[PDB]
C-alpha cells in the first residue's frame, strides 16, 4: 500500500508492541558473541539483526517498503533458531515474539 502509513505501523503499533515485551530485552541490542561467550556466532550468522538496529532503521527512513522491514525481523529470529539449540530458553522467546509479530502484520494498513 502506501509506504508511509505501513512503515509507521510497523514502528507504532508492530515495534513498540514487541519492545515493551517481557521477552523483548535479549533483542534491543545486538548479540555479543564475546561477553555471551559465543565462540561460532558470527561463524553461524553471517546477517545479524536486533530490534535496536531495525528501530533506528524505521526512525531514519532506511526503508523503501515494509517488507524490507519485515525481513530484518525475520532475520532476527531465524538467526536465533539457527545458532541455537531447540530447548534454550531464548529459541521459546524469539518464537513468542514472533507470532505477536505476525499477528500485528496481519492487520497492517494497505493504503
Ligand atoms: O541466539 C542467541 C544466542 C544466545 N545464547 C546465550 C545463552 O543462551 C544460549 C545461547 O543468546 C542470545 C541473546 C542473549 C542476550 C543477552 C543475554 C542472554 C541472551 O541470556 C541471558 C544474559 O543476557 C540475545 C539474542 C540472541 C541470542
Ligand atoms: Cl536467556
Ligand atoms: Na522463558
Amino acid at each position: 500500500g502506501r509506504v508511509t502509513n505501513q512503515l509507521q505501523y510497523l514502528h507504532k503499533v508492530v515495534m513498540k508492541a514487541l519492545w515493551k515485551h517481557q521477552f523483548a530485552w535479549p533483542f534491543r541490542q545486538p548479540v555479543d558473541a564475546v561477553k555471551l561467550g559465543l565462540p561460532d556466532y558470527h561463524k553461524i550468522i553471517k546477517q545479524p539483526m536486533d530490534m535496536g538496529t531495525i528501530k533506528r532503521r524505521l526512525e531514519n527512513n532506511y526503508y523503501w517498503a515494509a517488507s524490507e522491514c519485515m525481513q530484518d525481523f525475520n532475520t532476527m529470529f531465524t538467526n536465533c533458531y539457527i545458532y541455537n539449540k531447540p530447548t534454550d530458553d531464548i529459541v521459546l522467546m524469539a518464537q513468542t515474539l514472533e507470532k505477536i509479530f505476525l499477528q500485528k502484520v496481519a492487520s497492517m494498513p494497505q493504503e
